[PDB]
């Protein structure tokens, strides 16, 4: 799809347009704090080369960066993240697809009233990406998944294996 970054808030001053991934916004873009999503879904980077704090952005209007949850007005890269026409993970309770394991095709606001673990220390991206979150709905650091083995939870870049929720990668429209 397309997304547009702006360097105020309100859709105002400089701006950029992506189409596709972009590992350094920095020479085109030097602050963000409005974002304009007209198609697709995107993850945006604090630095570059799709890392650093991330955030999960559909379609739609984001006046602030509040409104994404950005902490900072720092956006340095950008991932287009591809579609998907269907979802399935596989969350585990230690690492390497160990212990106990709970599947899910759709979205999960609260993690723990599914499964009795404050952790996920591997999983299994199937079908579609997802975003993982570290507190329940949808709240708190967020990581990128996408198709593929995740045998520890540094793979998804995080510091620890907290999990509170998860949402499938979905566009609406």
């Amino acid at each position: 799809g397309k997304i547009t970054l702006y360097e105020d808030r309100g859709f105002q001053g400089r701006h950029y347009e992506c189409s596709s991934d972009h590992p350094n916004l920095q020479p085109y873009l030097s602050r963000c704090n409005s974002a304009r999503v007209d198609s697709g879904c995107w993850m945006l980077y604090e630095q570059p080369n799709y890392s650093g704090l991330q955030y999960f952005l559909r379609r739609g209007d984001y006046a602030d960066h509040q409104q994404w949850m950005g902490l900072s007005d720092s956006v340095r890269s950008c991932r287009l993240i591809p579609h998907s026409g269907s979802h399935r993970i596989r969350l585990y309770e230690r690492e390497d697809y160990r212990g106990q394991m709970i599947e899910f095709t759709e979205d999960c606001s609260m993690l723990q009233d599914r499964f009795r673990f404050n952790e996920i220390h591997s999983l299994n991206v199937l079908e579609g990406s997802w975003v993982l979150y570290e507190l329940s709905n949808y709240r708190g650091r967020q990581y990128l998944l996408m198709p593929g083995d995740y045998r520890r939870y540094q793979d998804w870049g995080a510091t620890n294996a907290r999990v509170g929720s998860l949402r499938r990668v979905i566009d609406f429209s």
